[PDB]
């Protein structure tokens, strides 16, 4: 049921983590491209290191959750001309579709 | 074990945020989706049932803001997301 929805094999994990991590780097670069003060730079380096260190999907889960719509619809946070509210609605839609595909 | 009062407060704040964010809406599909999410929030029991909604509405809860009245860009909201999940492990 739930398990069946969130099922995968070990051979899927490396490639999935790899392409998802590539996209998360693209997004992160977009947001922190013009990192000018040392605080911005240390933040960018933190998140780069944390992406680099990740090996399994649950290591990336938080980034996937935050940047779900950007990943799914191939959008960049600096170019996507949508209100915050529109983005949270897209988030809700991803969540609803997850539960729907699950209950199917 | 998570405290009942804390779970209940957080759930109520999430439902307030949801109601506000879907004040715009009166297209039939949007209405049914809001009904779904309100019911899912209402039904929840432990923090785990909420954890997706807290992830999405993180900055709203953290600053106690309303998404309809918060004057920020989507990029600034995602930067705030980045900062909360950075400070989480630390």
């Amino acid at each position: 049921l739930r398990l069946h929805y969130t099922d995968q094999e070990k051979l899927d994990v490396p490639s999935l983590v790899e392409i998802c991590k590539q996209q998360l780097i693209v997004i992160l670069k977009d947001m922190c491209s013009d990192c000018s003060t040392t605080d911005e730079k240390t933040s960018f380096l933190y998140h780069l290191n944390r992406l680099r260190s990740a090996v399994t999907v649950v290591d990336l889960h938080n980034y996937i959750a935050v940047f779900g719509p950007c990943l799914s619809y191939n959008k960049l946070p600096s170019t996507w001309n949508i209100s915050v509210c529109d983005y949270l609605k897209q988030q809700l839609n991803i969540l609803r579709a997850a539960d729907s595909q699950q209950n199917a």
